[PDB]
């Protein structure tokens, strides 16, 4: 008995554009949907049917990878408020935490009838030799945000002896993964993942290690000098003045002061001591966290990126702009958009266990060359919203 | 003409919305007695029906001329037929055609009419040939077929000649067949004799599901003429391409020669449009005589040189690499060629655009390497190995200190002049034994008078007024200022990220006269080191230019 899906009012269907693919893609993708086809899993059809996903293929085995973010916004009603997925706050909190692929459990749940047809998507040919070959699912499919939705109440079921057995540990299920947390020592978290697969292996279904009480901030870092220059001050000063924009309590008064008449950038102006007292008042400040900053569950999520040269890049996590819920950085014969995807799905799956959701970024990088390159390196299930910002040239040295 | 027997493709209304009710106009005498003899020889091929006055439905019918054709206005059942799914999403490129040892084209006749329409949806095509003058009851019809000027057609017709082609793909999966409206292409490797006997299994294949093709004598011979292209067996080109000599361009004749050199640009090499499309810049009439400017004038007569002797492209090997050479022209216009063998292109292409306005030649042919690698993958579902004017220390000093992610795939550097480089480069660190100029623009909203200048370390100062400018220009002006009294060494320290923005980003051509001035300016300069201070801060030089800049201003 399939859960019906009503679409949120006024909004209808996806109509999203497929983007051109490589033949390696493609044969990769025709041999996928073939096999899916002859299981039942999806169905050919007809022109009656004017709606669109985009599909791509990722990694060594292909793997089918349809983005549904245009279907995910146009059903949140239903799996956001209707069937919603608590998340848990102690996530964050634990030693380790395992990620775990849950996608194929989907499959043995029927889509309900009147639905099917917004999950279309098509496969495209080199030089438009032939239309594309388009398909819808007559299954949960993989990457609907509806999919773990509806598969809640089975997957309670089916996790229910093992959170019996096992209270201390923290089960979350984010759309195709299971987030599986503990404050155990390594060898017994990892016995208790073996454990679980064992579980889900009589169901059918079938890891990646994260650490999340090691995930610290990224502090504005004023720096230590010997002599410090009209230039290091004037450095300083703007580091300091936009700071004070999202810290309570910042001053730079003290350190204004020695900024007196038009000298020269190289010249060395000896230090005070209230100067240094307010260095390090800031610096106490600038390592705690922001306060009055609160997550607001009603609000998307924000995440910004800067390129900081050799292979560094640092972020930020925000709902309204400087207001910081989180700060970080990441570090890498890798190019710029193969280290960009990773620190993109880095910060998406903190996110994920932070807050539950996805943020929205703002990608500094021309619209083109990510559109044509983010799938040679993308490797998760799910793909967050993204924009295309030119960064502002002081937010990178006062992030540095 | 046979009606294919194939299932029917379910049409629906848009919801809340049903068929057409649109009053038929009186006819002429004339015009009713030709779309009688229409109707009743469409009615007995199978293509229509006869219905009863209960089907509360209509459409207008009209006929226009020694034969008459039946026009059936299909606006108002368009408006309520749901959407169908896009027919196709690109059209095939010849430079993707790989070369087969025989192509014969099939072309369907009657095309719509060979396929049913949803039996539940031929209510709502509706139509009445009125009688003579108010008087009786007209004749009632709907329709059984595919009608033409239905917005289902198109996707219906393609739908349906998938499913049938279908069998026959898995069963010749060495038989290229490409679908394009109503023909079909078809191309093999087979030797005369079983080509022209699979091209009989095909057409049979296709008449036992209503569809006619021709046969032999009336199956075309290449030069296939197609789209606007020739497509010969070893080779394809443009059609024929006139440029038309006149003494008087017109605004017409100036857009009709640009979309005939645009269409040229697909195989022959070094076609610029740049000066031709300047000229259409302006609120100027169809009709209004453009008189040619220097540069259009010699922008025509190379591009007349290139057209002079014919140029054609070759087909793909799917087993070679492809090749993509780009090469930069001039005011911002590259041009490209793609090969696998080395100078037998398998297209031609160009690029110029104006993404912001400011930009550098780094910017724009990487701008250039993703519209070309977009193309690659479109018509041969790999991207190219690129040959480009630019080394790689130029790129690896671009990339590594740009705030964008920015990267070209596989390429090799080609001595090919002009070469791509950075005309300048900001210090990055104060420059010792320099005079430090602190610079401010300040402009009056009201007025929309300013003043730009700057105050020095070593006590200078300079204060210029300026009419119809804005705090932007003001800025980039006090930067102009800086440079112009500085010489060979120079600290500049201003409060402005807006100007900071542009002139980090080493642009070499502005769409702004002052930045192209600051740009001039720059490359004069052994060393230039620019810094940022926040703006009302009370900090060092820059609240003694506030002040300067601000009287009588802020
Ligand atoms: N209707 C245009 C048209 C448009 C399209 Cl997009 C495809 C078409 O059909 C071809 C096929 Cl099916 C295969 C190779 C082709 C084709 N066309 N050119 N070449 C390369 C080629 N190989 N061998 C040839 N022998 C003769 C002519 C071209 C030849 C046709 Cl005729």
């Amino acid at each position: 008995e399939t859960v019906p899906v009503k679409l949120k009012p006024g909004m209808d269907g996806p109509k999203v554009k497929q983007w051109p693919l490589t033949e390696e893609k493609i044969k990769a993708l025709v041999e996928i949907c073939t096999e899916m086809e002859k299981e039942g899993k999806i169905s050919k059809i007809g022109p009656e049917n004017p709606y669109n996903t985009p599909v791509f293929a990722i990694k060594t085995k292909w793997r089918k990878l349809v983005d549904f973010r245009e279907l995910n916004k146009r059903t949140q009603d239903f799996w956001e408020v209707q069937l919603g997925i608590p998340h848990p706050a102690g996530l964050k909190k634990n030693k380790s935490v395992t990620v775990l692929d849950v996608g194929d459990a989907y499959f043995s749940v029927p889509l309900d009838e009147d639905f099917r047809k917004y999950t279309a998507f098509t496969i495209p040919s080199i030089n438009n030799e032939t239309p594309g070959i388009r398909y819808q699912y007559n299954v949960l499919p993989q990457g609907w945000k509806g999919s773990p939705a509806i598969f809640q109440s089975s997957m309670t079921k089916i996790l229910e002896p093992f959170r019996k057995q096992n209270p201390d540990i923290v089960i979350y299920q984010y759309m195709d993964d299971l987030y599986v947390g503990s404050d155990l020592e390594i060898g017994q978290h990892r016995t208790k993942i073996e454990e679980l697969r064992q579980h889900l292996l009589r169901w059918g279904l079938t890891g990646y290690e994260l650490h999340p009480d090691k995930w610290t901030v990224q502090p504005i870092v004023l720096p230590e000098k010997d002599s410090w220059t009209v230039n290091d001050i004037q450095k300083l000063v703007g580091k300091l003045n936009w700071a004070s924009q999202i810290y309570p309590g910042i001053k730079v008064r003290q350190l204004c002061k020695l900024l007196r008449g038009t000298k020269a950038l190289t010249e060395v102006i000896p230090l005070t001591e209230e100067a240094e007292l307010e260095l390090a008042e800031n610096r106490e400040i600038l390592k705690e966290p922001v306060h009055g900053v609160y997550y607001d569950p009603s609000k998307d999520l924000i995440a910004e990126i800067q390129k900081q040269g050799q292979g560094q890049w640092t972020y930020q996590i925000y709902q309204e702009p400087f207001k910081n819920l989180k700060t970080g950085k990441y570090a890498r014969h890798t190019n710029d958009v193969k280290q960009l995807t990773e620190a993109v799905q880095k910060i998406t799956t903190e996110s994920i266990v932070i807050w539950g959701k996805t943020p929205k970024f703002k990608l500094p990088i021309q619209k083109e060359t990510w559109e044509t390159w983010w799938t040679e390196y993308w490797q998760a299930t799910w793909i967050p919203e993204w924009e295309f910002v030119n960064t502002p040239p002081l937010v990178k040295l006062w992030y540095q």
